[PDB]
């Protein structure tokens, strides 16, 4: 044309990659297949599983307790489930058309199609309508993502051996759903189809579900999930092997093996960097073993001139706030200015009810690193706004250097987990101390005061536990 | 006895200044009156009134938005209003009894009655069990908070002419209601009653509603509760006289005459520091015209070795969360620690639904002063999370230092404006500039991306919007 970026892939790293370097002043182009910007995150994954989590969380409260606040009829509610898959689509609809006027007044130029590298500066457009273009460019971005990992002897259907896309769009309430893999995925899918009632099983390989984060943090989830949505937990069990009936699966396991029986099977045990007809072998940018694009420190692949960001890379978590900020620090280097990401402050969260977030370190990395560190917890039994509206489960613990009281991680459990974070995030992006936080004014009554009174047990002693 | 320090008065200033005493070592007492811990925030103020703002918001939402989720039968949810009333004592009752605990556990020892100043160093005490004491001390703190103002020509009688201790304990809702001043008190309390059925108009003598906000939040605010509550505001409306007619109200307003009648009349026109029956008079402890006890930096009074804090004080806000601040912070200088507020930023919460969450300062206050700034807006209806879940209403606004980038003020009114502004606190208290908040990584979704994105529009540009 020629550009001075090709972004390849419309998710929120590459449309946020895309209007910050046109807002830089690069002549931007994004190349998208799908027929809609958003990646996975707004069409099949963030957004469309907040949406149904939010729904059916009205739904259980309704049921389980509207009664205790003096509400009566709680008990007459029913979720029409046809109008709420619709309310999900309007709200998707609402996102995606939304990047593509941000594309349009920040003149992006959108091409629809798979792209393919030809050579490091020329990019193949194979468009939706059949019509096959060539781009010219000066630098590129790779932000193709990720797609579900499948278990290669029950292969997905998406009727009933679903990935993530299937079961945001199931038309009815299973009766039974086994959910295999016990991560983050996992566990909101299955409990938004255990509150309308499916009876949900989680298969977890890992001793625990949600490894990566401390026992007493996936300990007070799974007490909530197994008391309020019924689910059943089956750690420590292989999957070996498994077949699909055509209305619905039987599974094998073993912890001495056992047959599980399922209307739908949600396989949620991963998702693998996905750079399929992108042609990277024909320019020979270099990936690991698991398929990630390698890069360095300024997103550079091996090839001068083409970078990568976002899930598909071999940094960072696959979240899309790490993609998105990746995306604004590439456009940045790109434009020659100093962009960078720090890796070492990314939150974490889980949007069941209770929420977790978390950020930073775990107690587990800290005693594999051998930290010495000093712990602040203070549960919302004791916080004045959970006490006043009765939503009291959950806590949250503050880990210090016992040395300096640098805040090293910071675990959240609670109802409003997610906004919580934020504030825990500037603290470690500013190498805040414990007694920084606590001696702030926070507002009476919020839950943020937990946060407060939990680095005030660090420095010195809360004052409400 | 003797004791090192007396504390008279039991709510946020005086519980707190008393637990963190007894934790510095100091031998402390605490002198309350009412029968119950707390002050006026947990028995008749904060939790109570955060209590049925959140019963009668799940009751709103379940006739007026469940539908749009794919939830029916909302419509048939009924408030049985004596259960919700006992709900809110429950809440309140676990609230009190856990500061009881919390004295016995810090050994601070608690006297029942009313204290007065005999000397300086000497305060007597009128049991609630009709026997007196007299306590010696080495330092007093005065915490003994304020009381509404009552309207000299329609005095409460708590049964048509209520003050917010009344309106919190109507055992039935009312047909009709009046609320004369339209501040945080009066919008909370009118919004309970017209969730459930009441007709509630706010007359508010200055132009607007909350005049200490920024016309552009507290029209976002008033447009939510004119649709949502069907609230009626009559502003720059002055009341000159009425009449209390035993089971109605006739009240006689002008902005021109006119004659309003209703079943209940909330005065909420404000508070007035409270030192009845103190004694201040007989050690000649000094107070400016408004009655509030003067005091310096180091919260002393005139008279040595006699301090004040809360809401008695002729400083900073009369809200919760300063008044424990204050408590800390005298408790610490008395320990002969070096103690301090930072006035300048003590945020204000609106528990409203939507929320309105500030601190710092507000446009009006800039333009006063003639500061030179730069405002960042960014409107939830382009917030990821907000549109997810279909609740868009407001907008993030943070205002910086148009020379240095700091940030003066951030004031945010959507469902959850609460808990985001701690983030914003924090922000504050270290000074931050917009690009420090907008270049940290905020989970998505959530509407914590909205004060990322409002700050990114001050130095760069948002993405979304
Ligand atoms: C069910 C689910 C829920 C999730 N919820 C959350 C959440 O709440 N919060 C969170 O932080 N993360 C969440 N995630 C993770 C989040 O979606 C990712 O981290 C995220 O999308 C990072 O993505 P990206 O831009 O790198 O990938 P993308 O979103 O995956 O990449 C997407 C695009 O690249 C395009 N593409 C690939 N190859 C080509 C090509 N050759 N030519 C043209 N286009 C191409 C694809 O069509 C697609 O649109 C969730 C994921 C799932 C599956
Ligand atoms: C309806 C309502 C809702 C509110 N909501 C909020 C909110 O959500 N957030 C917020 O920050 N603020 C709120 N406030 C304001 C909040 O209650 C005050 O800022 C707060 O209580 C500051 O108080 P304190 O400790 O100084 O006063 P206190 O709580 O008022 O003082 C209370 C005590 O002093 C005792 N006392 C007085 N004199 C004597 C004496 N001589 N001997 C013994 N005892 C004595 C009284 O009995 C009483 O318990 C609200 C107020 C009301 C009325």
């Amino acid at each position: 044309n020629p550009y001075d970026v090709v972004v390849i892939g419309g998710g929120p790293g590459g449309y946020v990659a895309s209007i910050k370097a046109a807002q830089l002043g690069m002549k931007t182009a994004c190349v998208e297949k799908r027929g809609a910007l958003g990646g996975t995150c707004l069409n099949v994954g963030c957004i469309p599983s907040k949406a149904l989590l939010h729904a059916t969380h009205l739904y259980h409260d309704a049921h389980a307790n509207f009664a205790r606040y003096g509400l009566m009829g709680g008990e007459g509610v029913t979720m029409d489930s046809a109008k709420m898959q619709q309310q999900k689509e309007r709200a998707v609809k609402g996102l995606t058309g939304g990047v593509e006027y941000l594309f349009k007044k920040n003149k992006v130029t959108y091409y629809k199609g798979e792209g393919s590298f030809e050579t490091a500066h020329s990019i193949r457009v194979n468009g939706l309508d059949g019509k096959q273009e060539m781009l010219e460019t000066k630098k590129t971005i790779i932000a193709t993502g990720s797609e579900p990992t499948e278990l290669p002897f029950l292969p997905f259907d998406e009727k009933v051996v679903l990935s993530s896309t299937g079961a945001l769009a199931l038309p009815r309430v299973p009766k039974t759903m086994v959910v295999i893999g016990g991560g983050v995925i996992g566990l909101e899918l299955g409990s938004v189809w255990a509150r309308l009632g499916a009876e949900v099983t989680v298969v977890e390989f890992a001793p625990r579900c949600a490894p990566t984060l401390d026992e007493d943090v996936t300990n007070a989830l799974v007490g909530a999930l197994a008391k309020n949505e019924k689910m059943k937990f089956m750690t420590s069990t292989k999957v070996v092997g498994g077949t699909n009936n055509g209305d619905s699966v039987s599974l094998e396991v073993e912890g001495k093996r056992e047959t599980v029986t399922c209307e739908a099977l949600l396989v949620s045990v991963g998702r693998r960097p996905f750079t399929g007809g992108l042609g990277l072998d024909k320019i020979n940018v270099a990936k690991n073993e698991r398929g990630f694009v390698k890069i360095g420190d300024h997103f550079e692949t091996s090839i001068p001139d083409v970078y990568a960001i976002g899930d598909v890379v071999d940094k960072g978590p696959m979240l899309a706030h790490k993609a998105e900020d990746e995306g604004v620090a590439c456009a940045e280097i790109l434009a020659g200015k100093p962009g960078h990401v720090n890796y070492g402050v990314i939150p974490a969260v889980i949007y069941t009810m209770p929420e977790v977030a978390s950020v930073g370190k775990s107690e587990d990395e800290l005693k594999k690193e051998g930290v010495a560190y000093k712990v602040g917890k203070f549960p919302f039994n004791a916080n004045s706004r959970a006490k006043a509206v009765s939503t009291e489960d959950g806590f949250v613990k503050v880990l210090v250097d016992k040395a300096t009281d640098r805040i090293l991680g910071v675990h959240i459990v609670c109802t409003t987990a997610g906004e919580l974070i934020g504030e825990a995030c500037l603290a470690m992006e500013y190498g805040a101390s414990s007694e920084d936080v606590g001696r702030t004014c926070h507002a009476h009554p919020t839950m943020s005061e937990a946060l407060k009174e939990a680095c005030m047990a660090l420095f010195a002693k809360t004052i409400n536990f």
